[PDB]
């Protein structure tokens, strides 16, 4: 491998208003996807963000700044490629993926599963797995929401993501 310096990590604590959800993350598969992540969770750029849509029994979505699903953008300024690969599958409940708005359209806004979610296999590039506090992701999954919007009642915020 070239020799230098990089900014992805393999893991990372997301530290939301209801608990920690640690996530391992694929840079060697995902290295664009992982280091838009990193840079942006050491920069802060995701602190107070909220998960502005929640599906009960799909997923919980965030990282857009202004909170409308319109927002946010890459460390790059704008969108980028997915980074699909075949051993990276919506197979297992608490898989952590990029949220988009079309084919390379990736952003900063991202999801996390509470089921299988095959459907979305080479939609959404799948760049983490949740390890320990997949049950703050089931309860966050859970809160009221408005029916007509998906979006909490109750603010459910990041507070900070450490990565390590």
């Amino acid at each position: 491998q070239a020799e230098g310096p990089k900014r992805v990590s393999d893991s990372a604590i997301i530290h939301t208003s209801m608990g920690d959800i640690h996530t391992k993350l694929f840079p060697v598969e995902c290295p664009k996807t992982v280091e838009n992540f990193c840079v942006h969770s050491r920069n802060g750029y995701y602190n107070g963000h909220t998960f502005h849509r929640i599906i009960k029994g799909f997923m919980i979505q965030t990282g857009d700044p202004t909170g409308t699903g319109m927002g946010g953008e890459s460390i790059w300024g704008g969108e980028f490629e997915d980074e699909f690969h075949s051993t990276l599958r919506h197979d297992r409940p608490y898989t952590l993926s990029m949220a988009n708005a079309g084919s390379n359209t990736n952003g900063s806004q991202f999801f996390i599963t509470v089921v299988p979610t095959p459907w979305l296999d080479n939609k959404h590039t799948v760049f983490g797995r949740v390890t320990k506090g997949m049950e703050v992701v089931q309860r966050i999954s859970n809160v009221k929401v408005n029916p007509k919007t998906d979006k909490p009642y109750e603010d459910v915020s990041i507070i900070n993501i450490t990565v390590k």
